[PDB]
């Protein structure tokens, strides 16, 4: 029973906006934990009521430690999804803020933990579209997940010529996601204009190593932007190198 009594939210501070309305940090409280609560300003019209309460059903079908969780809804008028709160707030702003203080073991974590969410993902043959690290959120220093599911810079060459999204186009992604992480929140293409990326891309012109990215962790990345979508990994090899590199740095 995904229903919760309004008594038992405390409504905080608004944290951002969606579509429907602003959402909002605040405590859900039984007889204390932090929360998010996003709003529907106009929750007393049916089709748009509708629409929102559409994201609940959505989140619900995932459970997975690494994506954000439903916690419940309030399904009277003024109507609320409530979610779990990831804290620390988007993963691209906390590595720029932290890169002197974040470890490479850590840099090497978010990157497992993704690929462990984005396994699940595959499982379920879900493809996500929108991989990169302003669509990570940070739930503590050790814990990143997913939450809330164009990106030129991110995206496939097949995204970007022919608008195909698939299991292989999300390998790429991650592997750029996975660069931003090990440089700690640097933009890929920085500098850029967003027509010029596809022509680097087929001139073989891939990002480079970071700076303390261990060797076997750089050949990984230039596996998920093969041109060719069949020669890219799939996120159970993903996973299971990445936890074979962390045990590495964290030994």
């Amino acid at each position: 029973d995904y229903e919760i009594q309004r008594e038992r939210i405390e409504l905080g501070r608004c944290i951002g906006e969606g579509q429907f309305g602003d959402v909002h940090q605040g405590i859900y409280m039984s007889p204390a934990m932090a929360v998010a609560i996003k709003t529907c300003k106009n929750c007393t019209s049916d089709s748009v009521r509708e629409k929102f309460l559409q994201e609940a059903l959505t989140m619900r079908q995932f459970d997975h430690p690494h994506i954000v969780k439903l916690i419940g809804v309030i399904t009277e008028n003024p109507v609320w999804i409530i979610m779990e709160l990831c804290t620390l707030g988007e993963l691209r702003s906390f590595l720029q803020v932290r890169k002197f203080s974040l470890d490479l073991a850590s840099l090497i974590l978010y990157a497992y933990q993704l690929s462990t969410a984005l396994a699940y993902l595959e499982s379920k043959r879900f493809v996500h579209r929108d991989i990169a690290a302003r669509n990570v959120l940070v739930s503590a220093t050790d814990c990143v997940k997913l939450g809330d599911f164009l990106p030129i810079k991110w995206m496939a060459p097949e995204s970007i010529n022919f608008r195909r999204f698939t299991s292989a186009s999300d390998v790429w992604m991650f592997g750029v996601c996975m660069w931003e992480i090990l440089m700690h929140g640097v933009k890929p293409f920085q500098g850029v204009k967003n027509n010029d990326v596809i022509g680097r891309i087929e001139n073989g012109e891939r990002l480079p190593m970071p700076p303390n990215c261990p060797p076997t962790l750089y050949s990984l990345m230039t596996k998920c932007w093969a041109y060719d979508p069949s020669r890219r990994p799939r996120f159970t090899e993903l996973k299971a190198q990445l936890s074979t590199i962390l045990e590495e740095e964290k030994l």
